């Protein structure tokens, strides 16, 4: 068995391993990296995913999201109070002022643990989820925008044609922007490419072990886990790592820097935060592998998780059982 301590893989796919990414994926497969939930792609020194950033200013962030945290340092949910549109030159203006800015800090270990210290004693803003693209039309590899579509996957694997489509999402984040543990809609795979700024890190648990971090937060947060039997779907949930550690939870920690993509495996929970002002995209993808975990993935029927348009038609065909209340929850 490849990879067996689930540890996140690196890889480095030459110009010419660049080319074919569903079978550079099926590549990354057979080494294990699936594994730990999470690996790391490093592009060849000859790609680019646009000339330059030098023109991104006027995108705007419709609904700004202020990331109000509740609980105690190590465990803690977070709500999202929606504020008033900005653009991007006008967010990270905001990001770098005083209030908002990194604090001066030794290295990345200094300043994990200045997050985990104070992340709840702060309400940053965070512009997530905004469709669209920064990828140049030309960039011919590992362009988020022009990837194989997971209707047409459901349909080649399955024969079943569907309605729906797939377009990638841009995040602005600041200092202390923060992604509550998840995995994705239907156990998907996700891509996420750091266009530009300051770093991203990352904790994942590996799939074969995401039934031991739910046990956890059902433990953690007694009123969520009573509301809804997945109530990690809401998205709102931190647990730290020290937290994890005392409670014997497995898990990998990464940080992804500007120029690199990370790819989230089917059931690898996630959750991470923001080093400063940055600018990622991601998308999710499938893959043949994939379809299983669509069938057996969870689903929040209480009405909070709220989702896209196309998880519909994988629900139906994938998960008919479910259907009828997963769609009273979405109604
Ligand atoms: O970057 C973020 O805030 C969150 N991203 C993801 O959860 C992902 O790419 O799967
Ligand atoms: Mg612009
Ligand atoms: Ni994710
Ligand atoms: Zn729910």
């Amino acid at each position: 068995a490849q990879n067996p301590n689930c540890n996140i893989m690196i890889f480095h796919p030459t110009k010419e391993e660049f080319n074919d990414f569903d079978k550079y994926i099926a590549y990354m497969e057979s080494q294990g990296a699936h594994r730990a939930g999470l690996a790391k792609i490093i592009p060849p020194k000859e790609w680019k995913a646009r000339e330059t950033y030098d023109n991104i200013s006027e995108i705007l962030i419709a609904t700004p999201l202020q990331q109000v945290a509740s609980g105690r340092a190590g465990v803690f949910t977070q709500y999202h109070k929606k504020k008033k549109a900005m653009t991007v030159g006008e967010y990270r203006h905001l990001a770098n002022s005083k209030k908002y800015q990194t604090p001066p800090h030794q290295n990345f270990e200094d300043l994990e643990r200045k997050y985990w210290k104070n992340r709840i004693y702060n309400s940053p803003i965070y512009g997530a989820d905004i469709s669209g693209s920064l990828f140049d039309e030309n960039t011919k590899q590992w362009n988020l925008g022009h990837l194989g579509t997971i209707q047409d996957l459901l349909e080649k694997e399955c024969g079943v044609v569907i309605e729906g489509v797939n377009t990638p999402y841009l995040y602005f984040g600041m200092w202390k922007t923060t992604f509550a543990w998840h995995t994705e809609d239907m156990d998907l795979y996700s891509i996420n490419y750091l266009h530009l700024g300051e770093p991203k890190t990352w904790y994942v648990v590996p799939p074969e072990h995401g039934q031991r971090l739910e046990r956890l937060a059902r433990e953690l947060f007694p009123g969520s886990s009573r509301g809804c039997g997945a109530f990690l779907r809401h998205k709102v949930a931190l647990i730290s790592p020290t937290v994890l550690k005392e409670n014997g939870i497995p898990f990998n920690r990464i940080t992804q820097e500007a120029g690199e993509f990370m790819v989230t495996f089917p059931y690898g929970y996630h959750a991470g935060f923001n080093h400063g002002f940055n600018c990622a995209e991601a998308i999710n993808f499938a893959t043949p592998r994939w379809i299983d975990y669509g069938k057996m993935a969870s689903q929040c029927s209480c009405g909070e998780a709220r989702v896209t348009f196309s998880m519909d038609a994988f629900v139906r065909i994938l998960q008919p059982e479910r259907y009828d209340l997963w769609k009273r929850g979405q109604d």
